[PDB]
């Protein structure tokens, strides 16, 4: 969820 996205956002 959101404390996927946020930390993946970093990622992708």
């Amino acid at each position: 969820w959101k404390l996927l996205s946020k930390a993946q956002e970093k990622f992708g």
